[PDB]
């Protein structure tokens, strides 16, 4: 329903799993595109398609852009918690609906 976090340890490939994104109009805020299956987050299983992802270890990340937000988590070495809230639509059409086209997103 609404928000919370979940700490994650990056896999051997410097990786947790998802791909945060969004679409191409204005937007004021970036949202979990894909869960891989392989990954930490799939494995957690907290965090789905459709969430929206709001914060990086304890540091919000409103205004920054995909790549910035994708840097961050990349630049973290070892665990990494993300926040989040969990939105209340139909699981389904939140990842139906961001399933495409032209949905920009990348994979972290």
């Amino acid at each position: 329903g609404v928000p919370g976090k979940v700490t994650l340890q990056k896999d051997a490939q410097n990786l947790i799993g998802i791909s945060i994104g969004g679409g191409a109009q204005y937007c004021p805020g970036l949202y979990i595109v894909q869960v891989f299956d392989n990954t930490p987050a799939a494995l957690d299983g907290t965090v789905a398609a459709g969430d929206e992802i709001t914060g990086v270890n304890g540091r919000s990340i409103k205004g920054k852009t995909k790549v910035e937000v994708a840097k961050m988590i990349q630049e973290v070495k070892g665990e990494v918690t993300i926040h989040y809230n969990k939105l209340q639509a139909d699981p389904k059409q939140l990842e139906v609906l961001f399933n495409g086209p032209g949905i920009e997103s990348v994979k972290i």
